[PDB]
């Protein structure tokens, strides 16, 4: 992995030492990226939502993830569960048990640093996985996403600035995250995220994420040619929130 420090070190140590799983997928391989275009052409709001018991922008939330991912099914275009132990207390069994509940597409969200945490991802029943510009190095990056293809992944390639989507494109990402929150220092910058956005190629699926909370904000950034939005803490407070978000 790249140079860190703080939090960020220590999810990646963690990360590294984290025990594989042994399991056989038990679910076909749903596309993430194609059924975002779907929801474009059908002229539906795609919103993907979170499972997070915990993160280190929100309060603590107890809930069930397959009641979640259930009432999720009928609404969201996907879901994104944490699988992350130390800061999100999240595990690989609500991966699983949400994986077995519901067929809409499921990207697990991770520090995936190495190989085995995608045999688990597959394993599991994740349909796609985040890759993590600001933890890997190009090479690892690479590798990762070759690796994740070899099953039949599309990951989604996560972004925060100008070096992390250039990066992306030199990989050739075929869909994009665009977080307006710093991991480290937790600011959000809004202005920054649109730029981003600006500088994205067409023909790659554009999903913007943390921050985002009325559909005001979702159609400006539509209209600026954002594909789908990821949507965390306030679905999880609040998961009825969505069917006002999609109109």
């Amino acid at each position: 992995p790249r140079y860190l420090k703080g939090a960020l070190k220590d999810v990646v140590q963690l990360s590294l030492r984290r025990p594989s799983l042994r399991a056989s997928r038990q679910r076909p391989i749903i596309s993430l990226r194609e059924r975002i275009l779907e929801f474009n052409k059908r002229n539906i709001t795609a919103i993907i939502a979170v499972y997070k018991r915990k993160s280190p922008s929100g309060l603590d939330v107890e809930r069930d993830p397959i009641e979640y991912a259930k009432f999720m099914e009928r609404y969201a275009v996907g879901l994104v569960i944490l699988t992350e132990e130390k800061y999100f207390n999240g595990s690989y069994e609500d991966l699983r048990k949400i994986a077995s509940s519901v067929s809409i597409p499921i990207l697990m969200w991770d520090f995936i640093v190495k190989e085995s945490q995608i045999d688990d991802a597959y394993n599991l029943g994740a349909d796609t996985v985040g890759l993590i510009v600001k933890i890997l190095t190009e090479r690892e990056l690479e590798s990762l996403l070759e690796y994740a293809r070899s099953y039949g992944m599309e990951p989604a390639i996560v972004i925060n600035d100008e070096e992390d989507l250039d990066i992306a494109l030199r990989i050739g990402a075929r869909i994009i995250i665009i977080s307006s929150r710093d991991l480290e220092t937790l600011e959000i910058n809004k202005e920054n995220q649109r730029k981003l956005i600006s500088m994205i190629p067409s023909n790659v699926v554009k999903v913007a994420a943390s921050g985002i909370s009325e559909r005001n904000e979702i159609e400006e950034l539509r209209k600026l040619g954002v594909n789908a939005f990821e949507i965390g803490s306030s679905l999880m407070r609040n998961p009825e929130k969505i069917k006002e978000l999609i109109l």
